[PDB]
């Protein structure tokens, strides 16, 4: 009747509107774009993912049910079940169309079939529910197209024993975006744990670390652009959030423990530079007036007040192997001491919440048991403001690394498979591999690679920088300004960008200081060499699983974050899910045609379901092509060989068929035009009434 998407009655782009829509409005929002599940995120609890609907698929196929559980999944995912090894699922597309929902799919569809009981088991599918009202406190925030969005990529791992029920699971972050802690729109936030203690700590704590219930009233929160938000009430849910703190293992003594990191980093806020005016003229010295400030610092850091002002503003090298004779230095500009100050209060924040989410686990991670492990991915989606700038350009970058994984998996690791197991396979034609795109950004003479040489370049300013640019490339394919294209719609401040589609027009504000983020031990050594347990607690004992060689800035490590990152996804068995968000109203039931097809459009998923098989008209699986067409010749009955694909060959090298008409591979029968599928019908209708 109607089996799946892949059979239409009309292999065409209207007819493939006209079905999708005909899906969703009948119960079927999961739909196959070839082996591979594209879904939505209904945005709240829906009844279809309970039990029942469990037990409706299990021991079944695919061609049997409705749009459930690709066969693929039971035809791979169990695949590896006699070959004995682990999975990994990879989920990708906008901002909150369920880097959750996709995920929660996976694990409901992933119990049960795990043989139901088990005490530990179980144990978790009760704690991972508790989890939705407890993720949201910590790895999220607003955004002005999504609320529940995460600001850090996430790499979760089930673990599991030689059985297959699951135990437990670990976590695994990344770089994160770097200008969030001090500068962003107003309307944004940067992280909710410092608005959550603000509106946390009564008043009389508050007075006592020199602080307030106001954020204007500080520096670096000011410096941000905005503080209140419509859409938030941080008072109202504090006192919801305690319950979630205590439900995990963080008590009241637990929670002042905390505070204090947080009180930290306020200090160093309440800490700015009144311009010294030392110097008469050009250059120009350090000095704090505002020395109540700076010494609640030293306070509370319980450091010598004296030496750290001396050790940061002057900064210490003399490090000749036998290690160090500090104190040698001379005073340097404003704008580097500005710009060393917030590279301590980022690097600060980074090893705190790396160290902060790994110290909870120590309570929530399971100790009783032991074995393999899963992986789930989950990352920020698309966006796009009134005014791109250099953190569109990061975030658009990961999205080609992104549509990169899925063509290095979906269509070129399979690929690889087919000739490894013994198939008769042929190179088909298929779009370029576009490895331009990524070397013109890792290997010598590159995007980032010109940029790191403009970056420690002191004075090639931004501006230069994207001089830079425009020279050395605008003949590279995917480029282009308003110098060469002759195109007003390009400021002269501005410049174009080809993405794998859409255009982009960024700013070039910030981009050097902003990526560097370089921090030094002079200013380091300081802080690791402190008696406070939390101090140093900021500070590991070097290195932790992540050595290498260490002093390299921060914007070339976020690259060799995210590099590691594809390294380890390019070396298990991937597995597919991609969302998509219903509408900009939150409505239920009513798809936005021009909003969908869009997406749709610019991410090439078309051309991908054409090259993924080779590319043309109407085209059906030999697997589900020789159960179908038997009857047709003689010899194909129950005292056949076994093969699907080989039948087709004798079946069309006895009736004398030029062979090109026809392109055989492993899956997915060729056939030009669907006109053919009367043929097959006819040649079979008026031979037997």
């Amino acid at each position: 009747g109607v089996p799946d998407f892949v059979l239409l009655n009309q292999i065409t782009e209207n007819a493939f509107i006209e079905n999708l829509t005909m899906r969703h409005k009948s119960d079927n929002i999961y739909t196959y774009i070839g082996d591979v599940v594209i879904s939505t995120n209904p945005f709240k609890n829906l009844n279809i993912y309970k039990e029942s609907d469990i037990k409706a698929y299990n021991g079944r196929y695919k061609y049997e049910m409705p749009p459930h559980m690709y066969a693929l999944a039971n035809d791979a995912y169990r695949s590896m079940r006699q070959s004995q090894e682990n999975q990994c699922v990879i989920i990708s597309g906008e901002s909150g169309a369920g880097k959750t929902e996709a995920s929660k799919k996976i694990m409901q569809f992933l119990t049960f079939v795990s043989s139901n009981q088990s005490p530990n088991g179980e144990r978790i599918s009760k704690m991972l529910l508790d989890s939705n009202p407890l993720l949201e406190a910590f790895g999220n925030a607003k955004t002005l197209r999504n609320d529940n969005s995460s600001r850090f990529g996430k790499y979760m791992e089930m673990q599991f024993n030689a059985v297959g029920s699951p135990i437990g699971g670990k976590i695994t972050n990344y770089l994160l975006e770097k200008s969030r802690v001090v500068g962003r729109t107003q309307g944004e936030r940067s992280f909710h744990i410092f608005y959550q203690m603000l509106k946390g700590l009564s008043q009389s704590k508050l007075d006592e670390l020199g602080l307030t219930p106001n954020a204007p009233a500080y520096e670096y929160l000011k410096k941000s652009g905005c503080f209140d938000v419509s859409t938030i009430d941080d008072s109202g849910e504090f006192k919801i959030i305690v319950k979630a703190m205590e439900t995990l293992g963080l008590k009241e003594s637990d929670q002042n423990s905390i505070w204090r990191i947080l009180a930290a980093i306020l200090h160093i806020g309440n800490i700015t530079f009144a311009e010294a005016a030392e110097q008469r003229t050009g250059t120009t010295t350090v000095k704090v007036s505002d020395t109540k400030s700076l010494a609640a610092a030293a306070s509370c850091l319980k450091t010598d007040q004296q030496s750290l002002s001396i050790a940061l503003c002057y900064r210490s090298i003399s490090t000749g192997v036998g290690k160090r004779c500090e104190v040698i230095s001379v005073p340097m500009d404003c704008n580097q001491a500005a710009y060393s100050r917030d590279a301590l209060a980022k690097a600060l924040y980074e090893r705190l919440f790396n160290w902060l989410v790994s110290k909870i686990n120590t309570i929530i991670n399971c100790t009783t048991e032991k074995g393999p492990v899963i992986g789930i991915l989950d990352i920020y989606g698309f966006e796009v403001f009134q005014n791109n700038s250099f953190e569109q350009l990061n975030i658009n970058f990961c999205n080609e690394k992104l549509q990169q994984l899925f063509i290095e998996l979906t269509l070129k690791s399979e690929q690889e498979e087919y000739v490894r197991e013994g198939i008769e396979w042929k190179n088909i034609e298929y779009f370029n591999n576009k490895p331009i795109c990524e070397l013109i950004e890792k290997k010598p003479i590159g995007l980032i690679s010109l940029l790191d040489e403009a970056c420690l370049i002191a004075k090639s300013t931004d501006q230069t920088f994207l001089d830079s640019i425009c020279k050395q490339f605008e003949k590279n394919p995917h480029l282009q300004s308003y110098v060469v294209s002759k195109d007003r719609s390009i400021g002269d401040t501005c410049f174009r960008l080809k993405h794998y589609a859409g255009d982009v027009t960024y700013d070039v504000r910030g981009f050097l200081d902003k990526n560097k983020d370089t921090l030094f031990g002079d200013l380091i050594s300081s802080m690791q060499s402190s008696s406070d347990p939390l101090v140093q607690g900021l500070f590991p004992p070097t290195r932790p699983e992540d050595s290498k060689k260490r002093p390299e800035t921060a914007g070339s490590q976020f690259r060799n974050a995210m590099n590691a990152l594809i390294t380890t996804l390019l070396a298990c068995s991937p597995h597919y899910v991609r969302c998509i968000k219903s509408n900009d109203n939150k409505q239920a039931g009513v798809i936005d045609e021009d909003r969908v097809r869009h997406q749709v459009r610019y991410l090439g998923l078309l051309e991908n379901v054409r090259v993924r098989r080779a590319g043309f008209a109407g085209r059906i699986e030999y697997t589900r092509f020789y159960n179908r067409y038997k009857m047709l010749c003689k010899k194909t009955w129950p005292s056949f060989n076994g093969t699907a694909k080989q039948a087709t060959e004798l079946i069309l090298q006895q009736h004398n068929i030029d062979k090109e008409e026809i392109r055989m591979g492993k899956t997915k029968v060729f056939i030009r035009n669907p006109t053919t599928l009367f043929y097959f019908e006819e040649k079979r209708e008026l031979e037997m009434p």
